[PDB]
């Protein structure tokens, strides 16, 4: 649709409205990386993979009754690329869609000397949400706090949301200040709510779904009417 025609509360500018420029913080040498179809399918792989062993009651973490097998969202993913051309994390730019009210998003931000590969980019990213299996509680389940803690949290809560059906992320690398740099930005259909629940607690894993997915036994299936405009 027109970014420039989609408003938001708060009148936001909208990160999708008007043509892709690269920001001036990104240096002299940013360059926007596409991720083909082998990043995108790694990308669900892990975030449904997670979502999997959680919902199974992983890590003493409660069982979940509906949560959904995630897709690919092109749009999402447009919005995300777009996002890294400004080399900056967190932004107060609107980044909502016709289908996706108020998406959720995520920064991995890298520096270092070299520049990883696009894949061990992804892994990093990977790496650093799994590593928070160390600080999310089920208390935080219960009850969304992202801060908490300690510690973080954000990453890892949003990749288990049962509100959370699509995810589509951008990547764009540069140079600046003597390193390598890289942010890699996911936004995802929906967003967890502060004070409710990361997903709805279940006594059988996906005991709610319509139809449990047969590749990830414990979630719904890519069908599964799940409203992301929804909170729980
Ligand atoms: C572009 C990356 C998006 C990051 C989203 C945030 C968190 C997803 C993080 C990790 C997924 C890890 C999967 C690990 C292996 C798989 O067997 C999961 C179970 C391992 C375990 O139970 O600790
Ligand atoms: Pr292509």
């Amino acid at each position: 649709v027109n970014y420039c025609r989609l408003p938001c509360r708060g009148d936001n500018y909208h990160v999708g409205c008007g043509e892709p420029a690269y920001a001036q913080e990104c240096g002299q040498s940013p360059r926007t990386r596409e991720l083909l179809k082998e990043h995108r399918n790694e990308i669900l792989s892990k975030i449904n993979d997670v979502r999997d062993h959680v919902a199974k009651g992983s890590w003493g973490l409660p069982v979940a009754a509906r949560m959904k097998v995630v897709v690919w969202d092109a749009e999402l993913a447009g919005l995300a690329k777009r996002h890294t051309k400004g080399c900056v994390g967190e932004t107060h730019a609107c980044r909502n869609t016709e289908r996706f009210w108020l998406p959720g998003q995520l920064n991995f931000k890298y520096s270092g000397d070299k520049l990883p590969r696009i894949k061990e980019l992804i892994d990093d990213a990977v790496k650093k949400g799994h590593l928070q299996k160390h600080n999310i509680t089920r208390e935080i389940i219960e009850n969304y706090r992202e801060n908490g803690p300690n510690g973080d949290v954000k990453e890892l809560a949003l990749a288990i949301s049962d509100r959370v059906t699509a995810v589509g992320c951008g990547l764009t690398t540069w140079e600046d200040g003597a390193k390598a740099r890289a942010l890699l930005t996911c936004n995802f259909s929906s967003q967890n709510t502060r004070g409710r629940p990361v997903y709805k607690i279940g006594n059988s894993p996906g005991e709610k779904c319509i139809e449990k997915d047969e590749t990830y036994k414990n979630l719904c299936s890519a069908t599964e009417p799940i409203d992301p405009n929804k909170s729980n």
